[PDB]
């Protein structure tokens, strides 16, 4: 026969690509952690952890390091039989009182960050598969992020973080990620423009993540398409990274809750469709567990999961997208 439950992450795996989650912060210790993992490790391949591998956790002291979150995060996907997505080397948020609170010159703030790229890089050695290297370099207005690094170091952070990385851990697979660059646009032009000069210098950019923070609205994927093929065109791997599909709390849930799976299935097809696209995954996983409403004001119930852990609409849609592809 065959066997009963068809998971994605063994969808995933008969098309060779990943399908996975970010795993919350001690997601060992919640009230239902039994559920939580049980249902993580019966459905994806791939983990990135939410934010146990940020500066703030991992590196909380100058000459301090912390990786136990961190490596029981690694633990899980590796009895698990997940890869681990690294999460993230140089962001402009989460970032310690000893970073935030002091000004800094050019040549210190290059050897902090070396020191720190270096220490968990080489820590997680073959252990993290792919690492986000630098996390939202870019403003809402396609201009660089004016962030301490951008403003005490120059452009010259971006290039040399990923070259720091690459020392590190030469197998690592080393992607910038961004939001709000799915589709064509000010933003995505000039990430576009920004990896095709590192490459060119022989900085090593290995991939592109799409965070795909979307909303009921969808994407123009006419656009999205075309987006996929100039980055894979670049010679980069591509991982949407952080899906998300947020609905308005207020009025029709089953109108929202088919859009959803609309939208969830539209994005899997066109990710399906260009080989570049090696891993799919959303951040998170159930509902009872988003970073969503907290942060965007009156939407929520954005993933797979509802609050119980029973799958939603969006969950079924990509699965019959999957199984329609290896059909
Ligand atoms: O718990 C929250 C996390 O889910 C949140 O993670 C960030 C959300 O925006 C993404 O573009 C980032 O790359 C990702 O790290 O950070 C805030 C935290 O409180």
């Amino acid at each position: 026969g065959h066997m009963q439950n068809v998971s994605l992450r063994e969808l995933a795996e008969k098309l060779n690509i990943y399908i996975g989650f970010a795993a919350i912060n001690n997601f060992w210790s919640l009230s239902d952690e039994e559920k939580y993992m049980e249902v993580a490790r019966r459905e994806f391949n791939i983990l990135t952890p939410e934010n146990q591998m940020k500066w703030d956790t991992i590196h909380p002291e100058r000459d301090r390091y912390n990786f136990t979150p961190a490596e029981k995060h690694v633990e899980f996907a590796e009895e698990n039989n997940m890869i681990v997505h690294g999460h993230t080397l140089v962001w402009h948020n989460q970032l310690p009182g000893w970073i935030t609170g002091r000004e800094w010159t050019k040549e210190e703030l290059l050897n902090v960050l070396e020191d720190h790229i270096k220490t968990v890089v080489s820590h997680f050695k073959g252990r993290v598969k792919i690492w986000d290297v630098v996390n939202e370099a870019v403003s809402d207005s396609g201009t660089y992020r004016e962030s301490v690094w951008y403003k005490t170091i120059g452009p010259e952070y971006i290039e040399k973080a990923f070259r720091w990385t690459k020392e590190a851990d030469p197998d690592a697979i080393l992607i910038y990620n961004d939001y709000s660059i799915e589709e064509i646009n000010a933003k995505s032009n000039f990430v576009y423009n920004m990896i095709k000069e590192l490459k060119e210098k022989g900085v090593p950019v290995d991939g592109i993540g799409f965070q795909m923070h979307i909303d009921y609205r969808g994407l123009n994927y006419d656009s999205f398409r075309r987006n996929l093929e100039r980055f894979a065109k670049l010679g980069l791997q591509i991982y949407i990274t952080e899906m998300d599909v947020r609905i308005p709390l207020s009025g029709s849930e089953d109108y929202y809750l088919k859009k959803q799976a609309e939208i969830c299935a539209k994005i899997f097809d066109i990710c399906l469709d260009n080989p570049a696209v090696k891993a799919i995954q959303f951040w998170g996983f159930t509902d009872k567990y988003s970073w969503v409403p907290g942060f965007f004001k009156g939407y929520g119930k954005a993933l797979l999961f509802d609050e119980n852990y029973n799958p939603k609409p969006c969950y079924y849609a990509i699965k019959e997208v999957l199984e329609k592809k290896i059909e």
